[PDB]
């Protein structure tokens, strides 16, 4: 299957991440894309193409315009204000705050952020646009008839909500892809988020919408980032009623348990009548992942891809998280092997 | 006039503050208390006493119990979790999040925080309790008939809301003092916050209460910390209808303008019928303050103290912010000279 990948991911090469009270090099760094690309090619997925560029048509249907405007100028404004580090939010509109949007960069960066560990750096916006473009071109391949494609997105997307960045994410690539599929003629689409972390940004975007079903398997938010969404009770509101399905799971979860949640999520998606599934693929579910507490093995990713593809509807696989260890590439490639086999 | 001050402020000696995307030495440093104490003594206010210790009776009436429990153990839990830096929140319950409280330290520190620049460090809880005690003992002096007293609080308090820390603050000393005055028999009290920054914590505590009038003069939150409260439209809710009065002001504001808002706030307090006024005194309104944009001069603080005391009701002055230069002490002492003269 075709792999869509932009070298412009490298424009996001942030120096710092706030982790454990320290400013350290970020987990979500360019070497991840290098490792994943090499592994997918090694596994025989060597039909790699750059995305065409895209403007904001599709993304404006899932993200707020003010938010996108903010991201486009955030770095320039931060630098113009004289700050010496990267652009890191510290004040946030938490409980019982005004809904008003500040005018300055310090206030706006907090207004538009859900998670302060993620610094905005020079090139971040351009990189995010390239990653979005990979998702859009992957979606277009599915819309045009392919049954599988892989968008090697970096930066990742699933923590970016309607109007907030965080969790290493700026533009919700999977949400843009789902929207693209709707725009190309689908009436019903599902996003299945198998990254270790809850896709709170994706959930937010579609929570009141009934055209896109959102399912996520993830570490229990009571004890895992993103901490403030992803409970099983969240099933949707309004037009979105019954089209969010969260499967929080605990420490040490192995495939024998995780796979039961996968089966159930696919039942839900099939009952909803999805015409295609956008898979938000993070491999931070791996037993060696440095920031995560599930215990999937490399062979389990083959099983995972096979099971998702046995839905018998077309798949767009969209890269999310997975850190640290050389096996992030093997693990991604293994999902694709399961899909293609 | 009596000055209440605890040497246990020095138990809060954090190494880091997130400012401009860097971890820098904190502005709210122990040497502040040293500078202020020395200047007030130099001005003739040498009746300095340590507070008696206090338990949680008063403070539980203004802060949430879970919040206080969290502060008590935060440092220990952070350290036990293996993190190498000081305890700094990054994920926050912002727009459209679950209201649930996480169970782990990573989730809880965000749940209970409004502002990530403020690190929890060893000794912080102990220091915050001593600062609260200084406010309580000051309040007790006013309750017993003194017309003025100064509680040299450090850490400051006015950004600590019902259940969140931030802005260098953990326990809202001024709120605790106001509550103490009610408990000792007052029916109506006012808090007048003249620190450059909006007392969003104080506002939060009393927003739905009609027993404590809250007035604040501050940099406009559209372009100043705390960014998400302090607009003039916020006048109260429920039982608190009409008993919050915010006076946001812009860049370069001098006393000729600032003092007009002071006059108005005192008119409102008098119409409310406050039996005493707790003054949240920050001197970060000074023209040299490193993080603030007002242009008060050292002589203006004498005028300020005189005007507030011309209310003819008892005053408890509670220390808040004011940074960078040893003249913070002169400026505080000048307010006290205006009160005492
Ligand atoms: N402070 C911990 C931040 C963790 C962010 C994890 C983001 C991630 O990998 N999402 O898939
Ligand atoms: N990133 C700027 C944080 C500013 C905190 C100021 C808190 C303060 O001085 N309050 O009175
Ligand atoms: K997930
Ligand atoms: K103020
Ligand atoms: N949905
Ligand atoms: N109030
Ligand atoms: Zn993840
Ligand atoms: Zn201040």
């Amino acid at each position: 299957m075709r792999v869509i990948f932009s070298e412009d991911h490298k424009l996001r090469n942030a120096k710092t991440e706030l982790y454990g009270g320290e400013l350290v090099p970020p987990f979500e760094a360019p070497f991840r894309a290098e490792w994943i690309l090499a592994a997918v090619k090694e596994a025989g997925f060597d039909d790699v193409v750059a995305p065409a560029r895209h403007g904001l048509e599709t993304v404006l249907k899932v993200h707020d315009a003010g938010y996108l405007n903010f991201l486009e100028t955030a770095w320039d404004r931060w630098k113009a204000a004289g700050y010496k580090g990267e652009a890191i939010a510290t004040s946030f509109p938490v409980r019982r705050t005004s809904p008003r949007i500040p005018t300055d960069i310090e206030g706006q960066i907090g207004y538009y952020c859900n998670a302060a560990e993620t610094a905005i750096s020079p090139g971040t916006w351009e990189a995010a646009l390239s990653s979005m473009a990979s998702a859009i071109d992957g979606a277009d391949l599915i819309a045009a008839g392919h049954k599988a494609a892989f968008s090697l997105c970096r930066p990742p997307g699933h923590h970016a909500g309607i109007d907030m960045f965080g969790g290493y994410c700026f533009i919700n690539n999977a949400a843009v892809a789902a929207q693209r599929l709707l725009d190309k003629g689908a009436k019903k689409i599902a996003i299945l988020d198998v990254d270790f972390h809850h896709g709170n940004g994706t959930q937010d975007i579609f929570y009141e919408r009934g055209d896109v079903f959102f399912a996520s398997l993830h570490g229990d938010p009571a004890e895992a980032f993103p901490h403030f969404l992803g409970y099983a009770e969240e099933t949707g509101k309004g037009a979105g009623a019954g089209t969010t399905a969260n499967y929080p799971m605990g420490r040490g979860t192995p495939y024998s348990v995780w796979g039961e949640a996968l089966t159930d999520s696919l039942k839900r998606i099939a009952a909803f009548g999805a015409e295609a599934i956008v898979v938000s693929l993070g491999v931070d579910t791996f037993e060696q992942d440095p920031i995560s507490f599930f215990k999937l093995t490399s062979p389990d990713y083959i099983t995972m891809g096979r099971t998702i593809a046995a839905s018998g509807v077309p798949l767009l696989v969209v890269m999310e998280g997975g850190y640290g260890v050389p096996e992030i590439g093997l693990n991604v490639a293994n999902v694709l092997k399961g899909v293609a086999g």
